[PDB]
């Protein structure tokens, strides 16, 4: 319950606003950052439903299901390994605001 | 790095706007999607600013440092686990949009 204080510590730059020097010191941890759980409600070639666990629904759409392609156009040899609901799956928000399938590291 | 599909299927409820009961099937998956690691770029006792890794920095102050509140005064004899310029924390944003500095479990 207590506070334990910080796991590690990094070597920081001078320069706190160098975004590629700070990504650097940080990249072996934080890799699933942001990088979320949701379970697929609805799925077609043209959008994906689904629900996160901060209770919100998304929908996911053009350039999001991009990576996911092969997994929502009724390939034969993908076959029920396709997204569909209840399928577990991982979601990322761009920095535009949309939503779009990922997978973990 | 090809996108893999769905990792498993999980069973739905009937009613799919059931939020109570979407939550209830996601209960061992992601329980800390909503906590991120975050790098110290400053600290006082009365605020501290952080860095994410997805590249955006944060501000931290009142109620989000109670729970690290023994680790951020300024007393050298807290050791090296206290809260410092590079320290790796873990931070959440409340339901109010406010961070705060917490644990994983």
């Amino acid at each position: 319950n207590a506070y334990r204080g910080p796991e590690a510590f990094l070597k920081l730059p001078k320069d706190l606003k160098d975004r590629e020097a700070l990504q650097d010191i940080m990249q072996d941890i934080g890799n699933s950052d942001d990088i979320l759980a949701a379970v697929v409600l609805s799925a077609t070639p043209g959008a994906v439903e689904a629900f996160r666990k901060n209770g919100e629904t998304i929908r996911i759409t053009g350039d999001g299901l991009k990576a996911a392609h092969r997994f929502l156009s009724n390939d034969p040899k993908i076959g029920e390994k396709r997204i569909r609901p209840g399928a577990l799956i991982r979601v990322k928000k761009t920095e535009k605001g949309s939503w779009q399938i990922v997978q973990l590291p």
